[PDB]
C-alpha cells in the first residue's frame, strides 16, 4: 500500500 | 466500495 493510500484510508 | 473507489480502482 502507497504512504498517499494509507494517509487517505 | 464506494462508487468513486470503484471508479478509481
Ligand atoms: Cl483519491
Amino acid at each position: 500500500e502507497s504512504q498517499l493510500h494509507s494517509n487517505k484510508r
